């Protein structure tokens, strides 16, 4: 599944760097 790697790390940085980690700050998975 290529789709994967790219559905996904086009929707990674759709966030950013502190705005993903926002969430993690509290709840980090």
């Amino acid at each position: 599944s290529a789709i994967l790697a790219i559905t996904l790390g086009i929707f990674a940085t759709g966030y950013g760097m502190g705005v993903q980690k926002a969430i993690n700050d509290r709840r980090k998975k």
